[PDB]
């Protein structure tokens, strides 16, 4: 079995198509401000309905956010794929592969597989890094292709299911108004 960490709801049904025998784990506390955080959890839960999947939903909390900014806060002022968002990512996955240690999970992964605008390597080398911190196997899928991509679009357009248009930082949004 696998914990594969939830980015959003789009990049999670992109992933469905191609693994089965997963538990999934949202948490996000680089999601601000917390009304946005909501409406992403509740898509989600929307999906996870539909579905029958099994979600875990981690910490969102005033702790918690800190604790993501302090890790990325000495790279502000660096754009999106930069070492901001390597921080940023690892910080995730490094609680994901905790939570994987915790609840018997011998393989980890993330729904950021599936989204077009990450950096896959950047992406693979983290998991790997935290394979070798932490020894819970680190399953990469380039969960784009097979034009899975598009699978994820249609069910999310036909599902209702919002689709945001920032990657979910105070930064990012700042970045988006450009
Ligand atoms: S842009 Fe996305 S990956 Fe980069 S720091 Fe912000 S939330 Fe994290």
């Amino acid at each position: 079995t696998v914990l594969i960490h939830v980015s959003c709801a789009p990049d999670l049904l992109t992933t469905i198509f191609h693994v089965r025998d997963a538990e999934f784990f949202f948490y996000n506390p680089n999601i601000q401000p917390l009304s946005e955080y909501e409406k992403r959890r509740e898509a989600v839960d929307k999906v996870a309905n539909h579905f029958s999947l099994n979600v875990r939903y981690g910490e969102y909390s005033t702790e918690e956010i800190r604790k993501w900014y302090t890790a990325v806060k000495d790279y502000k002022d660096l754009g999106e794929g930069s070492k901001r968002c390597e921080r940023c990512i690892s910080f995730l996955l490094e609680r994901t592969a905790q939570e994987a240690r915790k609840r018997g999970h011998e393989s980890f992964s993330t729904t950021l597989l599936a989204s077009p605008r990450k950096n896959l390597p950047m992406i693979e080398n983290i998991g790997k890094t935290i394979e070798e911190k932490y020894g819970v196997k680190f399953f990469f899928k380039n969960f784009r292709k097979g034009g899975a991509y598009q699978e994820g679009v249609r069910l999310s357009k036909e599902l209702g299911i919002y689709r945001q248009n920032y990657c979910g930082c105070v930064f990012s949004l700042l970045e988006r108004r450009e």
